[PDB]
């Protein structure tokens, strides 16, 4: 609906106050119900005004003038609701034209570490709020793990490239603000085996159905039967899958055994039956010799003898023909059995390879081998997935952080090395990545750390904290997963693939290598193919040079399309996200022995000892309900900007 749709697009229930709103409006939530409904209408209506035109700042004044009677009479409540929505980044976020220009007097100094989407989104908010903000970025560009290759007409993303559903997604708004072209991903994903032969549609569907069954069985084991600890070790999804596959093969073999038993028993009965017929034919042969001697010789005792032999001899053929139809009733049962054997195996060798492709796909979506994922919590965020098809960024995802950086004070080539925070202020120490001799010392009232989890995990530490971070924070950093995923960009001068197909799969020959170049993406205006390296392959393939890995790509493509069809690429690009010192991997995952609560602990600010919080955290690894995505990075920056403004400017 209308105001209903605005709540939904803001990830809020249209008919209930959230717990956060209840915190900020206790007089409302404890007061009469009719005022609760007035509150919800004003909130939903204000969200609608913003979402229907997110290129323009929505002021309190303009909200008041577009509310209908009688809501435009409660000026104070409107202001309370508008101020709340703005402070937390539900309206007036991203890039939009200001109506009310910024104050020249800044209040409070914030240093933001890192200039990815979470740092940029927080910076824009803090600046909007009238604070003095500087971002320090170690790279020579903004965007972090949004990273687009651009040369001539060639565009290709080496970092994020997928926008998940638009329903509920804040990137829907940013996409409008930046005029980013999104294209829905077409579903057809043909698979080719290692010999290049396409997988018949029916078998692709059979195997995909098994994959879904296996996943559902792991989830039942985990949540209904509490199979989550394995000899005092947290069980991984990988471990659980292989056990469920093991039981399926065990069940196939048992049904084979029960079938071979039915065969053997039927064969035994057929054997004894023939034996019984042998003895009965020998009995008729013997008796028929006595019909011959009796017929040979006629008085009444001899004639009677013929009638008695003839009567018994027909009776013995009555016995024999009885056994004959029991013989047929068996033989047809035997024939039927050895014509309809149950499954010989659960998964043929080729079937298991195709199944391993779907596991590679799952290792892509989590950026890690399945043996590292928490069985219980790997999909702990799935209640928050957006509705709609997934899309890709046709003109390159870097358009979003480039535009978010407009008007911000950003120091590039500036690597933070130490972060000192005391009950009286903060100092950030950074070195210039071009003259390591050159050192800077930025004073500020608060620090917003958007360092990637991979950087926080680094040992020896890349960034030193003074005082060191609390044990409860370092432990969460150690527990949480930080994955890896890489891409090969192949730029050609002609299209030799199916232009109507966005995706196609290469089925690898072994389990261990299932993530090697398993998925190819056709996304761009120029003749460009992207190949993914996922799972165990991702980290290992970083040690292979660009040339050898491109060769392996071309071998795969020549296997699918033909030797003569695949030219040499004009240009190639190969990501190495784990080796990248400013990322150390691609995105977080819920590791066995972690949980969603570690994402909440990562988000918790640090307060210096004997006081107010000085050190704040954002980044994809700090947002429990939306981890490992660009929108989660964004929402985490909006959240921290609100928490920081509440602290230093007042709610
Ligand atoms: C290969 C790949 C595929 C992906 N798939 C997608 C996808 O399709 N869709 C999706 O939504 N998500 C995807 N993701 C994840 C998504 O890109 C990230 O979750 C998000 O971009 C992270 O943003 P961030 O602000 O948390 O961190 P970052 O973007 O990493 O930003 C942190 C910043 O800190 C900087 N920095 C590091 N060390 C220092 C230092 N010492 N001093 C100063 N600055 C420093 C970094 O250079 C960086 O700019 C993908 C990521 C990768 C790498
Ligand atoms: O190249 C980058 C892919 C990284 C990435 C990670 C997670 C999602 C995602 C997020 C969700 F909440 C639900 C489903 C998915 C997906 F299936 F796409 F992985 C999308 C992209």
């Amino acid at each position: 609906s209308g105001v209903e749709g605005a709540a939904f697009q803001s990830r809020l229930p249209h008919d209930r106050m959230t717990s956060q709103e209840a915190a900020c409006f206790p007089d409302i939530i404890s007061g009469p119900q009719q005022t609760q409904k007035v509150f919800l209408f004003i909130r939903n209506r204000t969200l609608q005004l913003w979402l229907d035109n997110p290129k323009i700042q929505l002021t309190f004044e303009a909200t008041l003038q577009q509310l209908e009677a009688p809501y435009n009479s409660d000026t104070v409540l409107v202001h309370r609701v508008h101020s709340y929505l703005e402070r937390h980044g539900l309206i007036n976020f991203g890039i939009y034209k200001r109506i009310k220009p910024l104050p020249t007097k800044k209040t409070g100094k914030v240093i933001i570490i890192g200039s990815g989407v979470s740092g940029l989104a927080a910076a824009r908010q803090l600046q909007s709020f009238g604070m003095d903000v500087t971002l320090l970025e170690a790279r020579d560009r903004v965007g972090g793990r949004v990273a687009t290759f651009r040369k001539g007409n060639y565009v290709a993303d080496l970092g994020a490239m997928v926008v998940t559903g638009l329903g509920g997604n804040p990137m829907a708004v940013v996409s409008k603000q930046v005029n980013m072209e999104l294209a829905k991903i077409k579903q057809k994903c043909p698979l080719y085996e290692a010999n290049g032969q396409a997988v018949p549609k029916e078998k692709d569907e059979m195997v995909e159905q098994e994959f879904n069954r296996l996943l559902e069985a792991t989830s039942y084991l985990s949540h209904q039967l509490d199979f989550n600890v394995l000899n005092n070790k947290p069980v991984s999804l990988g471990q659980a899958l292989e056990v469920v596959i093991q039981l399926q093969e065990k069940h196939v073999k048992d049904e084979q055994i029960e079938h071979w038993k039915k065969i053997v028993k039927t064969q035994e009965e057929l054997k004894e039956l023939l034996n019984k017929m042998v003895n009965l034919k020998e009995k008729i042969k013997e008796l028929h010799q006595q019909y011959k001697e009796a017929s040979e010789v006629r008085d009444i005792t001899a004639e009677f003898l013929v009638k008695s032999k003839h009567r018994d001899l027909t009776a013995l053929c009555k016995e024999y023909d009885e056994l004959a139809e029991t013989q047929g009733k068996l033989e047809e049962k035997l024939q039927e059995l050895e014509a309809n054997p149950p499954s010989d195996v659960y998964l043929s060798s080729r079937d298991r390879q195709i199944l391993d492709w779907h596991f590679a796909n799952l290792e892509f979506a989590n950026a890690t081998p399945l043996s590292t994922l928490s069985l219980k919590h790997w999909d702990q965020d799935d209640d928050f997935e957006f509705t709609g098809s997934h899309l890709t960024v046709r003109n390159g995802y870097s358009c979003v952080p480039v535009a978010l950086a407009e008007g911000l004070d950003i120091k590039l080539n500036t690597a933070v090395r130490q972060v000192r925070y005391t009950a009286s202020g903060c100092e950030v120490i950074a070195v210039n990545t071009r003259s390591t001799s050159q050192t800077f010392i930025y004073k500020c009232d608060a620090v917003l750390c958007t360092l990637p989890l991979g950087v926080l995990k680094q040992q020896p530490p890349a960034v030193q904290f003074v005082p060191p971070l609390p044990e409860w924070k370092t432990s969460a950093v150690q527990r949480m997963g930080f994955g890896n995923l890489n891409k090969v960009v192949l730029c050609f001068d002609r299209v030799f693939w199916d232009p109507s197909v966005n995706l196609f799969g290469h089925v690898g020959s072994t389990t261990a290598s299932r993530g090697e170049l398993f998925l190819f993406w056709n996304l761009y205006k120029a003749p460009i193919l992207l190949a993914l390296v996922a799972g165990e392959a991702a980290g290992i393939m970083e040690n292979i040079s660009d040339d050898v890995i491109v060769g392996r790509c071309l071998a795969i493509l020549k296997g699918i399309f033909g030797s003569s069809a695949v030219p040499q690429p004009k240009e190639t690009v190969v990501s190495r996200w784990r080796a990248d010192p400013w990322a150390r991997g691609s995105y977080s995952y819920v590791a066995a022995g972690s949980s969603g609560n570690d994402y909440d602990l990562m988000a918790q600010p640090i307060t210096p000892g004997p006081p107010i919080p000085r050190l704040f955290f954002a980044g994809e690894h700090t947002i429990r309900n939306y981890p490992a995505t660009v929108h989660g990075a964004l929402l985490s920056g909006l959240r921290e900007a609100g928490r920081i403004a509440d602290q230093f400017l007042g709610a």
